[PDB]
């Protein structure tokens, strides 16, 4: 049974990304509950928000055998884990981003607009210090 | 201009993803460097991961305005929080991680099949851990 094509590589990628995000969610609650002063919730928060790292990880791990689910790039070294960051910053910085600002000033939503244009800037100088550290990596 | 059923909802609910994704991927990737001895590129993916952290977490605050990514339900307050939280995790134990266990197990993935269903039986222990939290929630 080969990984790569299978309903079960579908998966592993929108697991990995449900675990991603319940992560960020997660941890965005406990901030919420920081706020309101409910401590020992925002604790909870954070802690469940580990196991979701380590579930995340764990499909990250199997998925190794087929490509990183943001490029399809292989990753395990460094300098392929820098070629692939570099690849999926680069997507968002020149496509996907600059495209969402778009739609959302066309859709009336300025502040957002704005906002896209902001990570466009920001994925950018991600993608140019990967590129540098990429140039710089002795392996 | 309202966010709800707009093309840019959709994007800030994809463009989460990738950002939640992102820190998951370069804290991963630190890992391997951290273990490699690459010590600067360790430490420029989880800075470059604190990034992607203020990215996700800004994507979510506008989100604040239709429902959680995960769940369509609203969030702000522990007690909505809490309530979203529940539902998705319900949904991952009692639906989505016994599903891909399944198809893991049919398409011959043992390993894989048994690593969702330690998943599943992980996200139940969430679901009750984050409903005893609720139980004693006082807001």
């Amino acid at each position: 049974a080969q990984l790569k094509g299978s309903k079960t590589e579908e998966n592993l990628k929108y697991a990995f990304a449900g675990e991603s995000q319940a992560n960020r969610r997660y941890l965005y609650f406990a901030s919420k509950a920081d706020v309101e002063g409910q401590n020992d919730i925002a604790a909870l928060f954070r802690s469940t928000a580990e196991g979701e790292t380590g579930h995340a990880h764990g499909h990250l791990e199997y998925l190794e055998a087929v490509g990183d689910p943001a490029t399809g790039l292989p990753f395990g070294t460094s300098r392929q884990n820098l070629q692939s960051a570099i690849a999926g910053e680069t997507h968002e910085y020149t496509d996907m981003y600059p495209g969402m600002a778009k739609t959302a000033r066309d859709e009336g939503f300025e502040e957002i607009a704005n906002w896209f244009e902001t990570l466009a800037k920001a994925e950018r100088s991600h993608a140019n210090r990967y590129t540098k550290a990429l140039d710089g990596l002795v392996d």
